[PDB]
């Protein structure tokens, strides 16, 4: 697996305008929403689940990387693996993406996978 | 377990306004007490204990996140879960609520459980 | 044990105004120094050692809290436990105190035990 | 192995100018993107990962650097060692460079091995 | 073993004014160079070596010691261990040093062994 994966999903030059942290069937977890730059589509909202999914070994790196980029609002890439969380209050209240990884990105490029 | 149970509790629209750490029976803990940002009700007071309650496991990520709200002073939806914590002294000092997620807010908006 | 035992001690309105890191038989440790926000009084100075006394468990809580505090220059209450280092010479540079919880303190009062 | 040695490579009066945070095969990774400061050349990435290679010890103490270096864009002078990572579209994405250390720049010559 | 052994030295009113991190060895290590605040003298290198020498078990705090007063400016007093390091190109790079401790220093005192 990577963050890379074709079989994974992107979304670019999004601002991370809200961070949640909680705890859920033993593990803590955290969620962000995303909201793109130019105030244009739909949020996007994804979580990390301690010790849960494949991508739990990235849980403290993601928490901390996705803390920094909501601190300075800047415009980032989202990576996520969609239908992963399966708890139904929890995907209706954040949603069933796993946050797989974030990417700084200059104006014109964001600095990670694409296509 | 979930933070977003209906047998939880939570308060929107808080400023963390004060932050004490310490231990007791050989764990880590920390406290924060908040207030609502327009001054007006009763503060809220919540405890994570690092080897105690079923909420131990978060008490790192519950701690950091505490911190940097606390540090920045912005409205936040806190989540506790009543009757907790039972040392009476514990209690008369602090609360017997364990302290189960934070959520940012935007203006009026929270986003968490609700 | 608790950080709010009566046989514990603690000094409100303070600033911690210095920070120290060091090692001593084999442990990490810190030291702080703080004194009263209005000036007056003589310094309280306090150290947790990382693998060392019962209040070993919090040393890495304590630290980042001490070191948050130190930044700000807010006032806080210390709270100690007396004779506890037992090194003379690391007592006559520091003090035996342990230190064992922080509490930030608003203009009216403090937020951890009394 | 050193992150001096002369078989390394090293880009003096650089600054971090992209970040990137994820996952391959279970193991967390991070990537950089430097940049000359006053904008000659081209660019250099590199990436450490931190189960694989005889640099995975280093994985946090580097990825907490770059953070900070990152933040402040001050110059720097990054060491890599070349032809490292192996699959496909992760040396297209990124480059076969593992990051190996990163010096501070502030004065004539960096503080690095050179 | 104390940072504050006679065995030891350390330097006063210095800053720390450049960061390097890498590894040797299979061991994580950062060096650090401090100045005189008030521009006399010869600088002072020191670095630690994540799981080498008698100082191993403090180089995480130390670490994060390093960056926080490397990131205000303050002056400090550093301890070292001299003859410590013994690979040439490392030492001729950094130096023998071994950092030992960190003290915050304010204008005519500094908070730690002398
Ligand atoms: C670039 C182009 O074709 N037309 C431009 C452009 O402004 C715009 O298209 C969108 O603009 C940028 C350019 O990359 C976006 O990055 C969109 O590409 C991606 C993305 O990286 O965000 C690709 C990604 O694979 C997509 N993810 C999924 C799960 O489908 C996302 C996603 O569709 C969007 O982010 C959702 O909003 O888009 C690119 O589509 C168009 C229309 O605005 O008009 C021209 O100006
Ligand atoms: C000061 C007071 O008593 N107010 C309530 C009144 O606010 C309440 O309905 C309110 O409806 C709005 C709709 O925007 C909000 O949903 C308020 O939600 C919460 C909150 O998010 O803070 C919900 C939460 O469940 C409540 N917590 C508990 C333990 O009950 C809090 C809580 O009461 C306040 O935060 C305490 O200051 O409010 C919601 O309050 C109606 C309900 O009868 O009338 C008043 O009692
Ligand atoms: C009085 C009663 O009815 N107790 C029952 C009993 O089944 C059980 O009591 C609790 O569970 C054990 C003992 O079985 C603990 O001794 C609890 O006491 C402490 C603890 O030792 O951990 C005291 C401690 O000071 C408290 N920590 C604080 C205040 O910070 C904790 C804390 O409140 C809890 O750990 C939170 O989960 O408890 C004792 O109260 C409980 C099992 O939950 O159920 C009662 O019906
Ligand atoms: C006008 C004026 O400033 N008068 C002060 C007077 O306020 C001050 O009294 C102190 O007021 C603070 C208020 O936060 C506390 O109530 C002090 O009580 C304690 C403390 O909390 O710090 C109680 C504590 O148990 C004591 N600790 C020990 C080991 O005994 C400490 C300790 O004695 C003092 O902190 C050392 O200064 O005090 C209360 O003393 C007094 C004393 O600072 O000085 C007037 O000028
Ligand atoms: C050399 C000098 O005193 N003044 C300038 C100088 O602007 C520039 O030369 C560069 O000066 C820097 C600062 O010390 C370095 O010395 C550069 O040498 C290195 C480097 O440290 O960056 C050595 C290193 O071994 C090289 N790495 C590899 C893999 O080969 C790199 C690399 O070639 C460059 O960083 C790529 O741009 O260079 C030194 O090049 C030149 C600019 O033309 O002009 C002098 O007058
Ligand atoms: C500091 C400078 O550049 N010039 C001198 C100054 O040396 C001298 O007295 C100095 O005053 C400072 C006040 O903090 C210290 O007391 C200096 O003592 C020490 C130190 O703590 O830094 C003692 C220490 O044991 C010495 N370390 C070793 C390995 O020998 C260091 C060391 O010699 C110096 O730091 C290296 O610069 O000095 C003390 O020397 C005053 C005269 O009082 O005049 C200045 O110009």
């Amino acid at each position: 697996e990577w963050t890379g994966d074709k079989t994974n999903a992107y979304y670019s030059d999004e601002v991370i305008s809200e961070l949640h942290v909680g705890q859920i069937d033993t593990s803590p977890y955290f969620c962000i929403k995303t909201v793109k730059a130019n105030g244009s589509g739909t949020p996007v909202v994804a979580c990390a689940v301690s010790k849960q999914s494949i991508w739990a070994p990235s849980f403290k790196e993601l928490l901390d990387q996705a803390r920094y980029f909501y601190s300075t609002g800047q415009s980032v890439r989202i990576h996520v693996q969609k239908n992963i969380w399966t708890y139904p209050l929890f995907v209706n209240t954040f949603s069933a993406n796993a946050l797989v990884g974030l990417s700084s990105c200059s104006a014109t490029q964001c600095f990670g996978p694409k296509l």
